[PDB]
């Protein structure tokens, strides 16, 4: 059958989406997949043709209302969920008269979309296929859906609904010891870490007696939908050389160039979190994209800096299950840094919780056992 | 699990492998693939991790007569497929010490080979780790295998051995009508087409009036090309032509009419009432998959009797050397086109095919195999 997955506007939306959306080609299905256009190299880099909803970057949306007026991002966490839909949401309200253009064309059997993904289950209301949501990481999303709905008003209008209705078929990779009690029904999947892929360099497999740290971006474009920095790299390189920690740095090329001047004691470049993350004793992030759901299918402890409203219950929650410490605005001081460098290196009880998790990740259906319920899905429907 | 896949010095044997090892990859499993140096962009472009065999191109494997003259490919079919295995396996006993010194640092539990991938067997022989062979098309290789056991006889003495062991798990994607009536009995796959991947451009998925042919190849991959490209636009057929970008502007400044450039073949295969295989490097086995009837152009008699197979069973035309004359390139293109039973039997195959077991079933028994290894 003939399936369109629908990514978003960040390297993460793609690499969340990757293992359903090839586990579904490598069962003989036609499969696209749609994001903006300047994820289209991403798209293709894990192996599948891409499409642009739209030509414009996520910054475009974020920054600028329906009325091509400038909007500032609010600061109270309900607020500030709600702008997080309103933008995805605009972003979908722009795409979709190509989308149906596209869709009309290419006559997809069934349509996939990550979370905030929103021309998905638009498109499946107007052409009448079903819609599977996939998470995209163990983000609630319970303040950021609303947010959408009313931005959605003059196309849900038009639909007679006042809200976006439930997926045909909801899928989630979120782990279940992390997952909220009032998440919808789900069919389980494992998350699986995947990202843009290079020639392999004898450090991102060959360990040494250090300790090996690794800060990153998640993915090595210059934009996530989420804000990373990166000035508190320079005093916990200082206080990890004392510590002889094998120290890697993962980071936009631009920022990558500037941390090699700033922290010279440190290997800095860009490298794939999937191949490194298995290898490394502590990730230090800033828990956005698939970072944290990547470190805990690895087992590896982590120090999680949440920076946006959205990020910082899913961050504590993993710190409150013992994996990770988390940094939560205010608490991020350079000795607080420091210090949970220390503990999370230190302290077994961190490896530990985060190999359960891992254990619990490695115990969720497969993706290409997922693959059989779309299947499913589009043969009741059609 | 860890595990090492090995293709070799062609795109074709990385997208042969890449159904499996990136079922592999969404299992779970940590996976790499080695190759050439100059398919590192091939592999990262299926979205695995890409590890080098070699710098060296394939064809400076290739040794020299007496004289230091390189050596001539000889025509006896026979001694063609001894040839063919003595220079893989040249190959494979030269990346054997850098191979080596990686697969120590990374520790596969598992090393997976194409066919003629030589250096995964005797990897998974020092390292003490099984070994599966996947098959990359329907080509028989028991012409082949007696040439490489020749080439490698010392490295296998090393190991205390006479001839390469039959792998531990040998993975066919042959359809069972096509496999010969002697062939070992194998894990059977389903062949998934795989291709570079680009934007999808809406020719890709829309068709026009007319019927559409797409020919690839695979310098007289240029004349051919050319020629026939000449003729088929003739026809008011819709020609597009999948070359490499060294030649694309030159076959569009003479064959303006015919689409010259990007094209994979896994989307656009299965849109086209035929497909023109030139040379070799692709797969007879994507069309099948597609259903759509081929005219397959060997060279090399390696590749020769599997396209006749396939014409036997009524799916394709196979024009064998000197005889593909300008006349019986253009009536077969007309018959393939036309008649019922090339339809039929493609379509036949393309379900045959989709009945086989899927690549992530086929992960299951890769892990069976490490689990039985070390655990009894």
């Amino acid at each position: 059958m003939r399936i369109l997955f629908v990514a978003a506007g960040s390297p993460a939306t793609v690499f969340a989406l990757a293992p359903l959306a090839t586990a579904a080609r490598n069962a003989g299905h036609q499969v696209v997949m749609a994001a903006n256009q300047d994820m289209g190299p991403v798209v293709t880099g894990v192996g599948l043709p891409a499409v642009a909803t739209t030509d414009l970057p996520i910054r475009h949306f974020i920054t600028t209302d329906r009325e091509g007026r400038p909007e500032a991002i609010p600061s109270d966490p309900v607020a500030q969920a709600r702008f997080t839909g309103r933008w995805f949401a605009r972003m979908a309200a722009s795409s979709l008269p190509r989308m149906l253009d596209f869709s009309r064309a290419w006559r997809p059997d069934l349509i996939v979309g990550g979370t905030m993904s929103y021309v998905a289950p638009l498109l499946a209301l107007h052409l009448g296929v079903p819609h599977a949501r996939q998470t995209w990481d163990a983000v609630d999303a319970d303040g950021i859906h609303p947010g959408a709905d009313a931005e959605l008003r003059p196309e849900l209008s038009e639909l007679g609904l006042e809200r976006l209705p439930a997926p045909d078929l909801f899928i989630d990779i979120c782990p279940p010891s992390l997952r909220p009690a009032n998440a919808a029904p789900a069919r389980m999947m494992r998350h699986v870490a995947t990202s843009r892929q290079c020639p392999l360099e004898p450090w991102m497999y060959t360990r040494d007696t250090r300790q090996r740290v690794l800060v990153t971006s998640g993915s090595r474009v210059a934009k996530e939908s989420y804000d990373r920095n990166f000035d508190f790299l320079r005093g916990l390189a200082k206080d990890l050389v004392r510590w002889d920690v094998e120290l890697i740095v993962a980071a936009p090329d631009t920022v990558a160039e500037a941390l090699r001047a700033e922290v010279p004691q440190a290997r800095v470049g860009w490298t794939p979190l999937d191949v490194v993350a298995p290898t490394c004793d502590l990730l230090v992030h800033h828990a956005g994209g698939v970072s944290t759901l990547t470190g805990l299918s690895a087992g590896v402890p982590q120090l999680l800096i949440p920076k946006g409203s959205v990020l910082e219950a899913p961050a504590r929650r993993v710190a409150d299950y013992g994996a990770a410490i988390a940094l939560l605005p205010g608490e991020d001081s350079t000795e607080a840094i420091a210090d949970s460098c220390q503990e999370l290196q230190a302290k077994d009880t961190y490896a530990r919780r985060a190999q359960d998790l891992s254990r619990e990740i490695s115990g969720m259906p497969l993706p290409a056992t997922v693959v059989t319920a779309l299947e499913q899905l589009a043969h009741h429907h059609h």
